[PDB]
């Protein structure tokens, strides 16, 4: 399967969910619909949003580990897939919240090849393949931003930092997207809880990878060893060549 | 004046500014054309936005507090304007920036009879009169419950919070929304080093209140003689009466 595979399938899913949510008025996408297999509870809007994308994802030989309903599939190409990442916002009418999927040939991160993040809201396409990465169309990378006073996305502000700016949108998967544009020259979900699951950072970090990132943990191993489980969860630390050190540093 | 103008006045720039910043490309918009009347540097959507917004505002006899162009007109009614609030986001392409206007029959907050916030991205309007605060035409609330472990937008946590959940959209006067909506639990501006201006924030305050908010300052003060000039520096705590103290000790 190739990327062109990926994408295709990806372009899909996207589609077909935004609909169904676009379609979904804000009072029936808050109230929820059980207890999904992470622990979390679920929304229709969740719900929703997941059936769309298996019965698409349900045709190809891939096995899929998402939220609400743990592992899928059987194929030699595993899926960390989210239907809906961000979805206070979406419940809430905040236009910052979006699809994840990620594909890989293993169990493991590391033998990812394609890379999808799609805002529903705005309609925001963004991919990545060995070709690189792209938001809408236009190639991206993230910035040269070398100085530790700048933009950033910190999970969560426990002391005080040397940010020019901080923010925090709630969807891990498209501020991974917003550092992947060089719109923010760093995301950080630094969280003790350690409460940072794989359908999550996938799609958004292989991006960051692409667009030119470098994209560890805590301490600054990899996140290779990451496996598209429901027990997998993670903390990231992303920025360039020059600044992801210094990011490091300043967080002991 | 009333506050039927008010609306109808904020409405038609509205959509001149809406259609000024959209057709223009992002790479523009990013664009400096010179320094404002303030500090903040004017970029071209700045610029863009204040043209369109001013051209109407003047053919009224009101005394416009604007962030470019300092004070203008005459009018013993005055309204302060925020022509572009998210500029950072209007510029990358983040889908929260608005128009903020706040008329009053005075250049003291507490004389204000008008507010209006637009979401320059998503065309999502909350405004407030003398009936009550709306969004897009329906009629909004405050949240209610008073447990600390609630949803904040709070610039910036610098200790350790009981918070469900903290979020920072860059863009006070659609956050102020955000929490008049029943979105967040509480709006918190506490900054030290205050930053903020009568302008981004006289709106959304106004709104709040009308939605059954509690805006005071860091002291618990209200913000009612609270002038409209380019000298004004703000800091907020708002939510509902019931967790507004408990906000005020837990920052105390
Ligand atoms: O709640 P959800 O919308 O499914 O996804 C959430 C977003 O990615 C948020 O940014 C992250 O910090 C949370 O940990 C996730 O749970
Ligand atoms: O610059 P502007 O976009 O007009 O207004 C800004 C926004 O309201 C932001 O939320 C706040 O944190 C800044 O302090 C303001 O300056
Ligand atoms: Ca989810
Ligand atoms: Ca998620
Ligand atoms: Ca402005
Ligand atoms: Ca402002």
């Amino acid at each position: 399967m190739d990327e062109r595979d990926a994408l295709r399938i990806s372009r899909e899913i996207a589609g077909e969910v935004r609909k169904a949510i676009a379609s979904m008025p804000l009072r029936e996408r808050v109230k929820d619909v059980g207890m999904g297999k992470d622990g979390t509870p679920t929304k229709a809007a969740d719900r929703v949003a997941e059936d769309a994308a298996l019965e698409i994802l349900r045709k190809e030989r891939v096995t899929v580990v998402t939220e609400e309903s743990g592992v899928l599939g059987e194929g030699d190409v595993f899926v960390a897939l989210d239907p809906l990442d961000g979805t206070f916002n979406a419940t809430r009418g905040i236009p910052v919240y979006s699809v994840s999927l990620c594909f890989s040939y293993s169990d493991k991160l590391k033998d990812a090849f394609f890379g999808y993040v799609y805002n529903l809201a705005t309609g925001d396409e963004y991919y990545a393949d060995s070709s690189g990465a792209y938001r809408n169309g236009e190639r991206i990378e993230v910035s040269d931003a070398e100085e530790l006073y700048c933009n950033a996305i910190i999970y969560y502000p426990d002391r005080k930092f040397p940010f020019k700016r901080m923010r925090i949108f709630g969807s891990a998967a498209t501020e991974l997207c917003f550092f992947a544009d060089g719109s923010f020259d760093c995301f950080l979900d630094i969280r003790p809880g350690k409460m940072l699951r794989i359908y999550d950072a996938a799609a958004g970090v292989f991006i960051a990878e692409k667009a030119g990132g470098k994209v560890t943990e805590l301490d600054g191993e990899s996140l290779g060893n990451k496996k598209f489980d429901m027990q997998e969860r993670l903390n990231i630390v992303a920025a360039n060549e020059k600044l992801h050190p210094k990011l490091l540093e300043l967080i002991k």
